[PDB]
RNA sequence: AUAGGUUUGGUCCUAGCCUUUCUAUUAGCUCUUAGUAAGAUUACACAUGCAAGCAUCCCCGUUCCAGUGAGUUCACCCUCUAAAUCA
């Protein structure tokens, strides 16, 4: 009774028999999860769209996920991915933000217990691919405590809002390292071209930032 | 772009087209009030009226303002140095 369910794609797919000719099946995917970060996606295949509804609905729960949410709210860190041909960039933001993302991810995340968080989808928009990335990524995302324990040091959380007042969001609960991580001048990371166009002003696009109802 | 529709008997990939947003002109139909802003398609031809005077005569001004977008890297910086203002 916790778990909620939404559909997510309601397919007519065929196949051909020597008999009938055109035989018509249903592919449903849907998800469910109980907001609370418990969430899964399953997809239901019959004749009649009502099996197709509830095989799917029944046998996604028994292929849930716990996605980690910062403060209950929203991801602990930026993460880009690719599954198959399908580009997830997804960003951390902060309260009150909204979930500015494909609606899609919009439904998976009420279901998951994200209220805050941008994506953008780039690549083919194939829904399969989609929802498998978007669980795939969500489900890797290390915490703040998994960081401080691999790298044996506090994580401090610095905040715009609060000034410099440092804020100790983990620490290493085995010994903590007594060298201070090695400072590279240049990072060698590799940057989004889209990001990097966007804070220096370069990118003018009429359907950005437009004014959208509450999600 | 938070995207959407569309290739096929069906799936996936790629791809073009189109939809949804925001402005400006024109057309159809329709139209109550007030304030404000803006306002020939055409460097085609123009009736008529007006748009530059001032002032003890000399001078000064009419080389400005206003208009248009035909032509088109004459517009910016540096160097140098006329005219002009500082009786
Ligand atoms: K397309
Ligand atoms: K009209
Ligand atoms: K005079
Ligand atoms: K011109
Ligand atoms: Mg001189």
């Amino acid at each position: 009774e916790d778990f909620d369910t939404r559909i997510l794609e309601v397919r007519n797919v065929f196949t051909m028999t020597a008999k009938e000719g055109r035989k018509k099946s249903i592919r449903v995917l849907v998800a469910v999860g109980n907001g609370k970060g418990a969430a899964g996606f399953s997809i239901g295949k019959a004749t009649d769209r009502m099996d197709a509804f509830r095989k799917a609905k029944n046998r996604a729960v028994h292929h849930l996920h716990y996605i980690e949410r910062y403060e209950d709210h929203t991801i602990f860190h930026d993460i880009s991915l690719r599954f198959k041909r399908t580009h997830i960039k997804m960003k951390k933001q902060p309260k009150g933000y909204g979930l500015r993302c494909h609606r899609a991810i919009i439904t998976i995340c009420r279901l998951i217990g994200i209220k805050d968080m941008y994506a953008k989808v780039s690549g083919s928009i194939n829904m399969l691919s989609l929802t498998q990335g978007l669980f795939r990524g969500l489900s890797r995302q290390e915490t703040h405590q998994q960081l401080a324990d691999k790298k044996g040091l506090h994580v401090v959380e610095i905040r715009e809002e609060c000034g410099p007042l440092p804020i100790v969001v983990a620490s290493p609960r085995g010994p903590l390292r007594k060298d201070p991580e090695p400072e590279d001048e240049v990072p060698d990371v590799k940057l989004d071209w889209e990001d990097v166009k966007t804070a220096q002003g370069m990118k003018r696009s009429v359907w950005s930032n437009l004014k959208r109802a509450a999600t």
